[PDB]
């Protein structure tokens, strides 16, 4: 069809389809060639600092959806702050110590820790961590996250290790760090101790046994015919037994059951009667618990003496009232054991095997030793009832294997001494979400003492020496000298040098007469490694500072990084390491379930960027309420990708219709342009404030919907459809067109900046094509600032009413189309019977209201109720087919067609345009 | 002949605009005359029984959103079951006994109880209660909820009271009912005892004091110059002190602080030192709490003995380690008080005023007595610290005024004697959400005995007689006789006649040799009234049975109706009253804040029904995940109205285009149906399966989204989009048109039946206009069943690919019109450059794909795609202007237009249709 060449069609090299999986890597390569992170940090050099301290992810395996969610949220804030008058350094980190690196390394080539020196094994661990760090670094940078990826912090760095030593020493000189014997969580699979924060409770099968302890010395309160009934679910602790615990205040009874005399707490007589399946049980004598103290009983197996002891831990809620007591396993057994001087017998190997202190079961795994023990109890007749019951049991954090209690000398951290200062730090830090304040406050007050000793090789050694008299040596001189050595040669010097070589020259200890010294071989828990980041990173580096403004990790870090960082920082500095905390939820599937490999519901970040691209994944992050748990799936991302497509088309339209627009000259003053064009500018400015405030308040979901509605409803539904009849049909320098292009140019420039934090790849793609831009990247400009328009309030009042009318005419047009009256709006004549208020609104409008409704004919009658034709709130509307022939250029139905023999198929406007602007009269 | 007169436009009496506020009442009047509930119950009288027992709402005021949510949720299940092969009797209830109704007549109306008897006053209470029942009944009926509204149950009914008396008697017979002197919640405003279910915790500002108790005799452990420090926020409990409670296994230290020696717990010394603001405090000695048992302390005011007592309840979490023990104002104080034989002193009366047992403070309100006590304490030199704090405090359920603890003789139900049976009953019940099992399991395990006696007038009497020896009389003979009298005369007979006339004719009790008897005046707890509804309704009504299938109430009923109904039912029957329980959350506003008259964020069902209609509110209930707290505002409902309009438009299209369709003659069998038509039937069968399975799982939001998507993307956007061309233009008996009408008629029947439980008003509105229908209402038919379609897997495999192709085609068409290439899809030629798979798909479709794309021309090219082509996954598409002339009838652009000289403006198809069917026969 002719006259198609006489239209000003959109023209832009910005493609309709982004092809993000193949385009984004080019953008990322171009960003790196720019050194964009250095450019932004140098442009904002003289700006108030905003420091978001990166929590160190563990350097093992590929990044999961939680890693992408965490890093993308951080990237949003750092990018926004870099464009809002702040200097926003970002130093990503990595946690590179602990058991997981050791276990993965061992089976990588079936290498063994016993075939290599500890120093050699650690060096391979360091190599493995660096390989994992590099893999995660390139995956993170594929997400589009900007940062100092070439100068990260890793916990294996000698400078990091040295600073961690100082943090340990400061807590040591303040009395917070102490050593002592205590039953602690132990993982036989890991052959090292654990902590309550490292223990998860899972259900397991256990043997519930009722054992009989026959009395040896009744001490005038019991006879020898009577026996004590203990109940335990851990038969492997029986070889460690040292006594029977009874509650002093509780009343105990002697029971005649099945021809035997049994001692059981009175309140649990019938409960035990059901369990042991007694027949005709009679109560003989009732006694008080304090009477039973120091009564001598006999161990069923070894026939040694068990001392009846008084303890509060005895409860009538579950059991027999008489509690088997072994100080080696169980803390409540230990406290009462030390009260009476009972021996701390712990006959379990570091690998879970019974040692020489358990005759008849030596060299057996404890779970495999339960049956020989229960059999031995039956042989002597001490076994009363055996029933297997499933119950909650402590388990290892990663190996998911059961953990037992062993009485071993470890190192601990006393939160109690400075617990008040922790509380003041909990309230002084802003918490988003708000309930996090209560979560950490209850954690601090209910906290016990933090065990910090691990019997592993890969980690930071405990910088403690021992003299000849076996006394711990922790002075400020020793801590400082160790820290300097770790700074110079790393933590491996602790395992390749003698203890005398790790102390200052000429070091003398009053407990060491011959100058002989020994060194601790334990290492710190990795929660101490990651918790010292505020000292080794925030305060060590020039580009950062302490406290950091923000700490952004998941909700699982209230027990971890949020807690460990506070404990060390308050201990050493007296204040919190963060000015505020932001917490996000976990990533779930579409069904709302946790992702697991067995179910196959895991969404891999690598596959999302291979199939959809990073920008979509970031747009998903902005679309969800991160502060609670979120969902993501193939269908959920497809919905986001459709939204991203709508936004991208909005950008392409702006660029396409600005191809002939010079912002330096062709721009129209806001006063001089039209009201409807000025109305869109006000809406743009309303959008600018909402997005910036939503960025400030960290409400990114609001940004997601605000831009989505602006692109779909405000721009494409009304303004872009309305602008087609001017941008395409009218002359290039038509005053109405230049006013439209001016609003489009303003909309394009501001919207590109607004979405730069989130759609980082697309924003720079749009930015290059924007006319009259003089910066390399949109990241190098500040956010748009709201401008107030003269008479904005009156302008909004008038045109908000017009939009109400426009919605009503749109419904009427849709109904008319459904009744086969018109195929499109241009084929329609709209006659309006309005209210007097509606009429005065239409008289105040100087624009072609028919063109604003995209119709060929608009009539406002003098006033007469029609024959029941589309009654609406503002007016009654009749939709008629327009009269005349259709112009072959703008497809309007007007009688003006054919009034000029030159171009006899065109209307007056289109004939003039070709005559005067393509032929020039 | 006008060409528009030759189009088969839709014709139906179903209005486009619902006008639900003005038309739903007419529907409800039509239901009322039908006796639709009676008809449904009779139609299904042989069907198996499903019982959803209605929880009785209090009849005091208008219904709120929680009520509307509850009933509509109940109405969903009862309606669905009645259509799913069950008999579903729904019997609404009302709780009519209670203090709020008693208070309203006393205060709001001009009723003085001096002028009338108690029985006459209760008659007024019944009259006021009935008015509220009638008011709520109409409001509930306006929601559209079906049920036996004309024969409901109320707690004041003589039969209801007769069975409640039976419940008391059976529990009393089993020994679960007793009268005892124990501390209970007491409301001074109501002058009555209370229960934790009738307690609301509010913030209260009280005075926090620290009081020194001098030591009278240290018994070799303490010294005469040493003192106990106690902490309390209730100074009015000081006159009732009897001793100092300590924890037997906590360590207590004698601390000399600012020239005074005090006894506090070791772990609380620093906390105490901060509150009293001690300057110099030193720990002198240390003893365990067990050693302090014999110590006798001095009461600060009255100088009487204060026995140090040992108690497990004494905690180190707040105040000092020493708690002042008043057995008459606390549960834990009473337990230890009985252990040591302490006097149960309650110097406060039922009106909250200090009695003579508190010399120096007699006649004062407890709040007004705190200041004199603290002043006297300071004058005696025992007040170490006075502070004012704000903390959560128990308040009255009705008056919203703070309560106190008073030791009084009340009636209790001993849960402890059958708590094992309750817990087993909880585990044999299904809970949705599942966590509701944990809530009741923990509540039953951790609860005390239930105080069931109230000192009010409006409620069921406690059916106990007392003899001359003042011993209680509860026998099966007396309980049945009272129950018979209550069934024939009502509960007022207890307040009208005397005790002798309330006993059996010949009654002999050894405790009344003279024959004189007395009757208890206390009434039952309103929770007992509601908690007996299983015996008083399910076992009494012959259309119901016990156990009920389902209890459906809010999350506030785990302590309320669910617990009390379980407690009475398990006591009397040994089983739970319900097979399963469904819990819903509370209704919030758009921001998620609780509704409040202060904020003005309350959504009133009465207004919603007057401005939007019940069906919108019913549609919102299905729209939310009711099993947790939900949100609703005017904007939220307006969003739901948009969804309703789409659904109503879908129904209006089906009715309009089935005007000429008679199923008896014009139906096309599935074998003779087209593939795309059978493909729609396959998708319809999938809708049937998911919707019915979602009703069975109580997952209504699934039905909400499934129906919305089916009407919008599967029907309005896809099937109805190309059905218009056949339906409006082709001949009436055209087989393609009949095939579409067959699918529409099948969908119209299934859709109306599926949505009947939710959009009840609109489903019956559509059902009347459905062609060739015999049943009076949609409620009187069963749900549609899923029928297999041959080749469904192959049908879905193909046409799903076609649907995805069409969406890409639609995206291409939308882009073309935005570039002024076309104005309408009918003005376009589609040129497709398909992939290899797409080429196969388009060859396997026997239908006119160009017709299915609503275009005038389609061309699948074999050449390379041009550079300007729109790239997509399935194909590269070029949208051009269709060649030819537009047909005046069907608006298609074909070269065949202008061939028929009899119809110069018609294409070949339209010209033949007019000539063979509209000009001729
Ligand atoms: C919300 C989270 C995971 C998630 O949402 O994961 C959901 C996706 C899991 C997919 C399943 C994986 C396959 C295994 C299976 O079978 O299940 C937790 C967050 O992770 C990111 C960050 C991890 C950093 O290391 C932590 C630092 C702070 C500490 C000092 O060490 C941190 O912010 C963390 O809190
Ligand atoms: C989910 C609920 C309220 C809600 O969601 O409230 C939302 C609306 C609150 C309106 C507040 C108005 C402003 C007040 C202000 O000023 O603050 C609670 C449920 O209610 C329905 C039913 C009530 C029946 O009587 C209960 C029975 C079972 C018992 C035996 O008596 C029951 O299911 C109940 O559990
Ligand atoms: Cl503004
Ligand atoms: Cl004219
Ligand atoms: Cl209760
Ligand atoms: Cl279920
Ligand atoms: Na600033
Ligand atoms: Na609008
Ligand atoms: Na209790
Ligand atoms: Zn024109
Ligand atoms: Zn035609």
């Amino acid at each position: 069809m002719e006259y198609k060449d006489t239209l000003l069609m959109p023209k832009t090299e910005f493609p309709m389809r982004g092809n993000l999986p193949n385009r984004e890597p080019k953008m990322q390569e171009q960003w790196a060639e720019m050194n964009i992170y250095e450019k932004v940090q140098k442009r904002t050099e003289g700006r108030p600092l905003f420091v978001l301290h990166d929590g160190p992810p563990y350097a093992n395996g590929d990044i999961h959806m939680g890693h992408a969610l965490n890093k993308i949220l951080k990237d949003f804030i750092v990018r926004y702050k870099s464009m809002s008058g702040f200097c926003a350094p970002y130093v990503p980190g990595w946690d590179t110590h602990g058991l997981p690196i050791e276990t993965a390394l061992t089976k990588n080539k079936k290498v063994n820790r016993k075939e290599m020196t500890v120093a050699e094994f650690r060096k391979l661990c360091e190599q493995y961590a660096w390989e994992q760090v590099n893999g995660q670094r390139e995956q993170f940078k594929r997400l589009g996250v900007r940062g100092d990826w070439d100068n990260p912090y890793v916990t294996l760095q000698p400078q990091y290790e040295a600073q961690q030593i100082k943090v340990f020493g400061d807590m040591a000189k303040k009395g917070y760090i102490y050593k002592g014997l205590k039953p602690v969580y132990w993982s036989p699979s890991s052959e090292s101790a654990l902590a309550e924060a490292e223990i998860e409770y899972y259900d397991k099968r256990s043997a519930s046994i009722y054992v009989a302890f026959n009395v040896k010395d009744g001490k005038g309160v019991l006879e020898q015919d009577e026996k004590f009934i203990i109940w335990t679910t851990t038969p492997w602790t029986m070889p460690a037994n040292q006594g029977i615990a009874v509650n002093p205040e509780l009343q105990y009874s002697v029971v005649e059951a099945d021809g035997a005399k049994y001692v059981v707490a009175t309140e649990l007589i019938e409960t035990v009667a059901k369990e042991i399946e007694w027949a005709d049980y009679k109560t003989l004598r009732t006694v008080k618990g304090s009477e039973l103290e120091r009564v001598v009983a006999e161990h069923p197996i070894y026939k040694r003496d068990s001392l009846v002891v008084l303890g509060d831990h005895v409860t009538t809620d579950a059991g027999t009232g008489c509690v088997h007591t072994a100080p080696g396993h169980g803390e409540d057994d230990f406290i009462v054991g030390q009260k009476y001087g009972l021996e701390v017998l712990c006959p379990v190997d570091s690998k879970g095997h019974m040692t020489n202190e358990a005759p008849g079961f030596e060299g057996l795994f404890y779970d495999k030793a339960n049956k020989p023990i229960t059999d031995k109890l039956e042989e002597e007749g001490a076994l009363l009832k055996l029933s297997f019951i499933t119950h909650s049991y402590p388990h290892d954090w990663r190996t998911k294997k059961p953990t037992i209690f062993r009485a071993t000398a470890q190192w601990f951290a006393s939160i109690k001494d400075f617990r008040e200062d922790l509380l003041k730090a909990v309230e002084k830090t802003k918490w988003v979400p708000t309930w996090g304040e209560t979560r950490l406050y209850n954690m601090v007050r209910d906290r016990g003492d933090w065990c910090i000793s691990r019997q592993r090789a890969w980690g930071v050694p405990i910088p403690v020496f021992y003299a000849e008299n076996e006394e711990p040596i922790i002075t400020d001189e020793t801590i400082e000298h160790v820290s300097n050595l770790f700074r110079e040669h790393g933590s491996n010097v602790w395992f390749e040098r003698e203890a005398k070589d790790l102390l200052p020259e000429g070091f003398t200890h009053e407990g060491s007469p011959n100058g002989r010294f020994t060194k601790e071989t334990d290492i710190m828990d990795v929660w101490f490694d990651s918790g010292s980041s505020h000292q080794a990173v925030l305060e060590e580096r020039e580009d950062l500072q302490r406290p950091a403004d923000l700490y952004l990790e998941g909700s699982d870090q209230y027990r971890g990084w949020f807690n460990s960082s506070l404990s060390t920082s308050v201990a050493v500095t007296g204040e919190a390491p963060y000015k505020g905390v932001l917490s996000h939820g976990f990533a779930l599937d579409g069904e709302g379930r946790k992702m697991s490999k067995s179910l196959g519901n895991v969404v891999i970040p690598e596959k999302v960027m291979k199939q959809l691209g990073a920008d979509i994944l970031r747009l998903w992050v902005a679309s969800v309420d991160y502060q609670a748990d979120v969902r993501v799936s193939d269908n959920i991302l497809k919905q986001v990708a459709e939204v991203y497509r709508k936004i991208r088309n909005t950008f392409r339209f702006l660029l396409g219709n600005l191809a002939d627009f010079n912002p330096t000259t062709d721009a129209v003053a806001v006063e001089d342009l039209r009201e409807v064009d000025r109305y869109m500018l006000v809406k743009l400015n309303k959008l600018i404030d909402k997005v910036k405030k939503s960025y400030d308040s960290y409400e990114f979901s609001s940004i997601y919907h605000a831009v989505h509605n602006f692109c779909t409803i405000d721009m494409s539904s009304f303004y872009l459809d309305f602008a087609k009849d001017v941008l395409y049909i009218e002359a290039e320098n038509n005053v109405e067109r230049r006013s439209i292009q001016t609003v489009l140019y303003e909309t394009l420039l501001s919207l590109t900046k607004l979405v730069s934090p989130i759609l980082s790849h697309t924003a720079d793609e749009v930015w290059v094509h924007i006319p009259n831009v003089t910066e390399e990247s949109v990241q190098l400009v500040d956010m748009p600032e709201v401008q107030e328009i003269e008479g904005a309030d009156q302008l909004v009042e008038k045109w908000d009413a017009f939009m109400e009318l426009r919605d009503e005419v749109l419904k009427a047009l849709e109904q008319a189309r459904n009744e086969k009256v018109i195929g499109k709006s241009l084929e329609a004549k709209l006659t309006l019977y309005p209210t007097a208020d509606t009429k005065e609104l239409l008289a105040s409008i100087s624009e072609n209201v028919g063109q604003l409704f995209i119709v060929s004919d608009l009539e406002v009658a003098e006033g007469e109720a029609p024959a029941e034709a589309q009654k609406f709130s503002y007016a009654s509307i009749v939709v008629s087919k327009a009269e005349g022939e259709k112009c072959e250029r703008c497809w309007v139905v007007s009688p003006t067609v054919g009034e000029d023999q030159d171009h006899p198929t065109l209307c007056t406007r289109c004939a003039d345009v070709v005559k005067n602007h393509y032929v020039q009269q």
